């Protein structure tokens, strides 16, 4: 019942100033309705609609449909009209986007990543740029394949493996040990950019440092106008021992009840 007829889709442009990957606005025309289509090596491309189907939270993408064993290929998504939170940050007016709509942007995110902690999922990319963002700031986390669809200036080698290195738990950089606890790290540096309208993590740091960095105890400063309490979650998160660092289930409850 997610099977689609392509031509039940208008499609119009490249989402993500581009940058994204063949993902366009669409429109289910019965509805009147925009969608977002990711188009098309085939395995790979099936393999994230059934993942996507078993995936029901507010603060997560929600698969309609797909158009299958035919070329083009599509994977069609509930639409996000304002697009990914980094830009979204970077570019909001920060009265409207002021410091309540940022801790209840932190606060939607948390609620995904417990839902995906109970799912025994790991997301292994989350940062603002796979964030997405809807009416009235409904945030939903997502994951756009970045990791081939971007420069080195964001992924490259550690030790031989590619890494969003800023965003990469040390354990992951040092082990390729990847968990839920790695995605608290990551959540960590996402608080962060929230925090800072869109900063980039280690001002200036070259992506060759940050791992020795991390090692002799260094974290990034709190940010200008962030209470301390939620500083010392990002901090909480960025516990050299994954042990150390708090549950999603953990981190949400330190919202609700702040
Ligand atoms: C202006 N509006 C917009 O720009 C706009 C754009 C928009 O486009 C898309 C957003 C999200 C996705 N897809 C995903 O998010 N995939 C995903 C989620 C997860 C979770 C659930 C586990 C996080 N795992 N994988 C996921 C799973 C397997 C994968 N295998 C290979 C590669 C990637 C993969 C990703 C997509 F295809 C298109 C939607 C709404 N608005």
């Amino acid at each position: 019942k997610w099977e689609m007829e392509r031509t039940d889709i208008t499609m119009k442009h490249k989402l993500g100033g581009g940058q994204y990957g063949e993902v366009y606005e669409g429109v289910w025309k019965k509805y009147s309705l925009t969608v977002a289509v990711k188009t098309l090596e085939v395995e790979e491309f099936l393999k994230e609609a059934a993942v996507m189907k078993e995936i029901k939270h507010p603060n997560l993408v929600q698969l309609l449909g797909v158009c299958t064993r035919e070329p083009p290929f599509y994977i069609i998504i509930e639409f996000m009209t304002y697009g990914n939170l980094l830009d979204y940050l970077r570019e909001c007016n920060r009265q409207e986007v002021n410091a309540v709509v940022l801790l209840y942007m932190a606060t939607q995110i948390s609620s995904a990543m417990e839902y995906l902690e109970k799912k025994n999922f790991i997301h292994r990319d989350l940062a603002a740029r796979n964030c997405l963002v809807g009416e009235n700031h409904l945030v939903k986390v997502a994951d756009f394949g970045l990791s081939r669809l971007m420069t080195g200036d964001t992924y490259t080698a550690h030790a031989g493996a590619k890494f969003p290195i800023k965003w990469t738990a040390p354990e992951s950089l040092a082990y390729n040990k990847f968990s839920i606890k790695s995605d608290v790290w990551a959540f960590g540096v996402l608080l962060w950019e929230i925090a800072t309208y869109g900063m980039s993590p280690y001002p200036g740091i070259d992506l060759s440092q940050v791992y020795e960095l991390l090692e002799k105890d260094y974290r990034m400063e709190r940010p200008e106008g962030c209470p301390e309490k939620v500083y010392e979650l990002m901090r909480a998160c960025w516990q050299w021992n994954p042990s150390d660092r708090p549950s999603f289930a953990e981190i949400h409850q330190a919202f609700e009840t702040m």
